[PDB]
């Protein structure tokens, strides 16, 4: 996880870069959003704060390319104005500039998220947190954030259970999505040469009763 | 959804009263915590919000007594003191008493809750929803935190599945506890009591081999 601080003062980035390393978080200092935005964009942070004014532009914009992530913006005039604008533009705390005592920011910030991590589907070695919108395999950590993964958490939470043609379609999209007719035909034989690779173990079984059946794999049960 | 505003003042708490009634919320004005923790123990609230200072004991236990609520302390002395002690102690969120602009208070309660209502499993015209510990029946919300409701909820989220008498036992009685087991008839008897009460439609199959199978009513499908 990473924290990002757009401020074109130093200072005060300096004095928050030593305030959240006691949290053991990392800190980054920006100029106007063009750094902000070029420099996430090869890396990612976890909490996306800015002291900007055009903060209201740039929220925005991460809000909806990026819904799945915290938002921290801060002003020096805490304002009825500036206040409901930072809820329904898009922002997820607001903090007035002035700093009630850097502690209480990071403080604010560890509440947020303090061990950031959890999981509700586990089967095996395999581990899908669609709560956190993370998926995992063999240890292994990946972020998802598009259409070909979102059918990969939707199998992850309903698994065990019968799975038709149409159930992946009201459970993903395809009109509204202007996708190409009869998409569970390719986007099935595909995910499945895609997935019991990297996986290695099945748990996908095709029939004409009804459809695909989804059965856990053998008892995954501690023994 | 019911509102809690505990606040000495009858007059501040007057102008909240009818100020996020507009939005079409319900709220009950209150002198000391006292007249709260007597009104909430018959009544059950999602919004508790306190504007009493002594509150910090109380809005602690309230997260333990009643961790899946929203708490909204105020405060007229905003102090990096108290801001620390809020989230350490148990709240949700704190605002500086003399209150922006009302609306702005109101526009933070209602963001957080605007639509509020989700479910993750569904049959029929019955709802159940575990991630926020509620059972719905009817169209009638009703909440439970007792010993047999996590159990209720447990066979609905495992609806359709096969389950041993053993593993309910060690199911909701997981930590060193008086289980014993042989008791499971006695909590079993009793939940086919309370349940059908409530749901005059069956949803639990009873079958000496193995031990109890979850499906979906018989007669859930027209035919």
């Amino acid at each position: 996880m990473r924290v990002l601080l757009i401020e074109k003062n130093s200072v005060l980035g300096g004095e928050i870069e030593k305030g959240l390393n006691v949290k053991g978080f990392m800190a980054d200092v920006t100029e106007s959003l063009e750094d902000g935005e070029y420099l996430m964009d090869i890396r990612n942070y976890d909490l996306v704060m800015v002291s900007d004014k055009n903060a209201l532009s740039f929220v925005s914009r991460i809000k909806e390319k990026h819904s799945s992530i915290v938002v921290l913006v801060s002003s020096d005039n805490p304002t009825s104005e500036e206040e409901v604008h930072a809820f329904e533009q898009g922002a997820d705390d607001y903090i007035a500039k002035p700093y009630r005592s850097i502690k209480a920011l990071v403080a604010r910030i560890e509440a947020r998220l303090r061990f950031w991590g959890s999981n509700v589907i586990e089967i095996g070695d395999l581990t899908i947190s669609p709560d956190e919108e993370k998926i995992i395999y063999k240890g292994r950590e990946v972020e998802v954030k598009g259409k070909p993964f979102e059918v990969l958490t939707h199998l992850a939470r309903h698994r065990d259970q019968i799975v038709s043609k149409e159930q992946l379609l009201d459970a993903i999209w395809e009109e509204p999505e202007m996708v190409t007719p009869n998409v569970i035909e390719v986007a099935i034989n595909q995910i499945r040469q895609k997935m019991d690779k990297p996986l290695g173990i099945s748990t996908v079984e095709t029939v004409r009763r009804r459809g695909y059946r989804f059965c856990y794999p053998k008892p995954a049960c501690e023994e």
